[PDB]
């Protein structure tokens, strides 16, 4: 398995094998909620369309893809011993929330991901990144994973859009994998949870396959009723809409 250079909520690898197991074959793979990229990094599709509502995440990715070397250097500089204390963490966080330069924010973003509390990515109502210091003993600088990501991203495209817009890019050779925010065991609402299933129902009729991942609850079985369901031992459900 290829680790993702970022720390993202949930953890896709913790189910990775079973996903490749029901993931239809095809030319292009479409991930409406790319996330940390666990699925992307661990598959061999010809092309990739990766999207996410988080702008900071996509900016980062496009940069890692286009300016891999330049980045890795600037990034590496922040993982020295001189920056491993709350004192600095809150300084870099502030520099980030105030920055207007895409590149500088992409660098700080990684540092925040690694030195921040539980590697969370959260913002307050003002739109500022508001995660606290994680007090980690020795943060790991993902240099190996950055490059691997960068190399594989050469056959990928990153978009910053909602799930509906990205899934609307899938063609006959495309195959859709959806990893939306987990169901109840702004924010991703129940109304949208259903809208996604509704869209899946739509694509599958155009003969475009779609695989959805989510908890296994009364609500998920309800939304994904029109799909071959397979439980994975709260549990984990995989919904497959096969043409
Ligand atoms: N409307 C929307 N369209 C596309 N991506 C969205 C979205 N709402 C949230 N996201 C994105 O969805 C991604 C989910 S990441 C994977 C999450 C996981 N299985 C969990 O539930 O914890 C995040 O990266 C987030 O930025």
């Amino acid at each position: 398995k290829n680790r993702a250079f970022l720390k993202w909520a949930g953890g896709k690898y913790p189910l990775l094998d079973d996903i490749k197991r029901h993931l239809p074959k095809g030319e292009c793979l479409v991930e409406p909620f790319v996330g940390a990229g666990s699925v992307f990094l661990n598959t061999d599709f010809s092309r990739y369309i990766l999207a996410d509502i988080n702008s900071d995440l996509i900016s980062l990715y496009n940069i890692v893809k286009m300016r891999t070397d330049e980045y890795v250097q600037a990034a590496r500089e922040l993982f020295v011993p001189e920056t491993n204390c709350a004192e600095v963490y809150y300084q870099f966080r502030e520099e980030f929330n105030k920055s207007q330069d895409p590149f500088r924010r992409a660098v700080l973003f990684l540092y925040l991901n690694r030195y921040g509390y539980n590697g969370l990515c959260r913002y307050n109502l003002r739109g500022e990144f508001n995660v606290p210091f994680g007090r980690y003993k020795k943060p790991y600088f993902p240099e190996a994973e950055l490059y691997h990501f960068a190399e594989k991203a050469q056959n990928a495209f990153f978009y910053c859009e909602s799930y509906a817009d990205s899934m609307a890019r899938a063609d006959d050779a495309s195959v859709v994998y959806c990893d939306p925010p987990y169901a109840p065991l702004n924010s991703f609402t129940l109304e949208q949870q259903a809208h996604l299933a509704e869209i899946a129902e739509g694509l599958v009729e155009r003969h475009i396959p779609v695989l959805i991942s989510n908890h296994d609850t009364m609500l998920t079985r309800e939304w994904y009723q029109r799909a071959k369901l397979h439980v994975v031992k709260v549990d984990e459900l995989l919904a497959l809409y096969k043409p």
